[PDB]
């Protein structure tokens, strides 16, 4: 039954993939090869070509992503060879470095060995490779509350955070056969960070805000023609709203709006003043300004949406269905100023694709 699943996802994936790659005539033979391997081993191994194209396809099918125009230039690193924890760690350091690229960020995915019998070869505990710790000490909130449970799980295993608002979590992960994950402190020289300043308002620096350059999702399974790559971290660059309007603004995250309001010299007393809205805008201006001042790639939600419009035209012109999740595609500020807001999307799940999977702690 799982063999039938795998076989079926394999047939559908290879036909689509080779058709796209112009290699249609090779399909029958490659499929025959695959059927034996699954008969003999209970699985199969992607070629380099397939793995790269599956990764890209998976990004192109990610309904919630506004950034998909650039799906086909994804930079795919194949690390199915890794067998040791040192090799996993060094792969992850390398990805950080090669994806950061001194600020000129490269959309990059590093692919580790797939699950076998639903048994994971490498289990990565981080949600993102770079992410800040979160603490809640008897009333006292420090850092990023999203990270509270992972931070506590790291601190079980003998890591200790300095308890700044921006402690970097260690890389933490578990190898098949070990009962406990290992953790490694990130080398600071690998992590770009950006101080948040405002173009006009010098006092904004009094907030002492910063964010990291590169968002590297490290907790989603990439699935390609029946094969389950649970450990396959990927990155793009940020859209400014993600930092400016959620990570720094949500009440359940850094919750900076009142402080923003103060330093930009408006009152946070009356809803009718639209102080949250004004503050959100200046904070978001800030973010894009600071990342550009520092040479770190970033996109604003207007330019992102325009690019996504182009992705829509391209799909149709290529004769492919478009899928999307309207609720995630719309930016959380000035959504109606984008074309996305004014149309609907088909939120079907097409594979290959990225998927959530259970967190090992919690
Ligand atoms: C190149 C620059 C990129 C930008 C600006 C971009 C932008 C976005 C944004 C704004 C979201 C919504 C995030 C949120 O609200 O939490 C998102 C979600 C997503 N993106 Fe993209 N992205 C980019 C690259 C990529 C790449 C390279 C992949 C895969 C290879 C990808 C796969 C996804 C997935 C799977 C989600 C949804 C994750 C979830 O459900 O939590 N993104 N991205
Ligand atoms: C690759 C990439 C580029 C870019 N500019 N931005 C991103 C944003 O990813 C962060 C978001 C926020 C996270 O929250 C949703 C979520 C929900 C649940 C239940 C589990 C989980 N792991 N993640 C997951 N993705 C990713
Ligand atoms: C479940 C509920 O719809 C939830 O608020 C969603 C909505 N839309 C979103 N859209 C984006 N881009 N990011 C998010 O984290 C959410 N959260
Ligand atoms: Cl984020």
């Amino acid at each position: 039954e799982e063999k039938e699943i795998l076989w079926n996802e394999a047939k559908a994936f290879i036909a689509a993939c080779y058709q796209e790659l112009g290699k249609a005539a090779e399909v029958k033979d490659r499929l025959a090869d695959i059927k034996s391997e699954i008969d003999l081993t209970g699985s199969y191994v992607h070629t380099k070509e397939e793995l790269e194209h599956g990764a890209k396809m998976a990004w192109r099918n990610s309904n919630r992503c506004i950034g998909r125009l650039f799906w086909n230039s994804l930079n795919v690193i194949d690390r199915r060879d890794v067998r040791t924890k040192e090799e996993v760690r060094d792969a992850l350091f390398h990805h950080i470095e090669t994806a950061t690229n001194n600020g000129k960020i490269r959309p990059t995915i590093t692919i580790f060995p797939p699950e076998e019998k639903g048994e994971k070869q490498v289990e990565i505990w981080n949600h993102q490779l770079i992410r800040y710790a979160g603490y809640e000490s008897d009333g006292e909130r420090i850092g990023d509350p999203a990270s509270c449970s992972l931070t506590a799980a790291c601190e079980e295993l003998g890591w200790r955070g300095e308890r700044t608002d921006f402690d970097l979590l260690p890389l933490i992960f578990r190898m098949k056969g070990d009962e406990q994950p290992v953790w490694y402190e990130l080398p600071r020289s690998l992590v770009i960070e950006v101080p948040i300043t405002h173009p006009d308002i010098e006092a904004f620096s009094d907030l002492e805000l910063k964010w990291y350059g590169v968002p590297i999702i490290s907790d989603m399974k990439l699935e390609v023609g029946g094969i389950h790559y649970n450990a396959a971290p990927f990155n793009g660059w940020y859209m400014g709203t993600e930092i400016g309007a959620r990570n720094l603004a949500d009440e359940k995250r850094y919750d900076k709006l009142k402080k923003v309001a103060s330093v930009i010299g408006i009152a946070a007393d009356y809803n009718t003043d639209l102080w949250k809205d004004q503050a959100l805008v200046e904070l978001n201006k800030a973010v894009l300004h600071s990342y550009k001042k520092q040479g770190v790639s970033i996109v604003d939600h207007h330019t992102a949406a325009s690019q996504f419009k182009r992705f829509e035209e391209q799909a149709e012109e290529a004769g492919r269905k478009l899928t999307g999740d309207w609720t995630w595609l719309i930016p959380p500020i000035s959504p109606a100023a984008t074309h996305i807001f004014h149309r609907s999307y088909d939120n079907s799940i097409v594979k290959p694709n990225y998927f959530y999977q259970d967190k090992p702690y919690e």
